[PDB]
């Protein structure tokens, strides 16, 4: 789910907060839409792509779906104790938290105007 998530973010990148990730580009956060800014868009559509594709799993919702998971020393790994639609979101979340630790940071594509830039 997206405490959980949040959580992965913060096992990969500590040294940011998971809200500079919660509004950015056109595709991180709210919204889903337009051409990717940069790096770190694309692996926010890229997720948010993955979630539209876990979803059409039967009774699957990925922002409500709790899932196992483990963050330790450096490592991120989902549980082979998760049935299909669990499986799937957590292997979209390590996937972009993962994705988000290598992409570089603009702090110029924080907050931007989603309805006259992602079209």
């Amino acid at each position: 789910n997206l405490y959980q998530f949040k959580n992965m973010i913060e096992c990969t990148v500590p040294a940011r907060s998971w809200w500079d990730f919660a509004d950015y580009g056109c595709y991180c956060g709210g919204g889903g839409s337009g051409t990717p800014t940069d790096d770190l868009d694309r692996c926010c559509q890229v997720h948010d792509n993955c979630y539209n594709q876990a979803q059409e799993i039967t009774g699957c919702r990925p922002k409500w779906k709790t899932y196992t998971y483990q963050c330790t020393q450096g490592t991120l790994t989902c549980k082979g104790r998760n049935n299909s639609c669990a499986a799937t979101t957590c292997d979209c979340d390590r996937l972009a938290a993962i994705c988000f630790a290598g992409a570089p940071y603009n702090d110029t594509n924080y907050n931007i105007d989603l309805k006259a830039r992602c079209q």
